[PDB]
């Protein structure tokens, strides 16, 4: 897990995200879809988007960006005491959404990318370290739930 100091770094970084949650969410999803087009195919309601201009222009995508990062933020604010919030997330994504576990890695790397893009010079080594640990914890606990269910079997 993370030390108290690391969680503080994580939640201080998350304040940057909360100043524009939609925009961070949009750019994270865009980064995921364009870097990993397979991921787009799992979203029936974004499959129609062919170009990054169309993605950028989609108001529904931004809105969904809010849904996604709200969910993540509430989990991060638990500082690892997240079983109630994380387990249903895991289960929904393994069963209903059919999301391969590796897609969590992809979005983790996208979050780091987008934080640097939007906050150049203001997302230091310490802060990236901490956020990376939190996203690892996140993936690791989701993976445990996936394993229960036999992944995408
Ligand atoms: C989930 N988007």
């Amino acid at each position: 897990g993370l030390s108290d100091g690391e969680w503080q770094q994580v939640l201080n970084v998350w304040g940057k995200v909360e100043a524009d949650i939609a925009g961070h969410g949009q750019e994270v999803l865009i980064r995921l879809f364009t870097g990993h087009p397979e991921t787009l195919e799992k979203f029936d309601k974004f499959k129609h988007l062919k170009t990054e201009a169309e993605m950028k222009a989609s108001e529904d995508l931004k809105k969904h960006g809010t849904v996604v990062l709200t969910a993540l933020g509430g989990i991060l604010k638990k500082k690892g005491h997240h079983e109630a919030e994380l387990k249903p997330l895991a289960q929904s994504h393994a069963t209903k959404h059919k999301i391969p576990i590796k897609y969590l890695e992809f979005i983790s790397d996208a979050i780091i990318h987008v934080l640097h893009s939007k906050h150049p010079g203001d997302f230091g080594a310490d802060a990236q370290g901490a956020m990376t640990k939190a996203l690892e914890l996140f993936r690791n606990d989701i993976a445990a739930k996936y394993k229960e269910l036999g992944f995408q079997g």
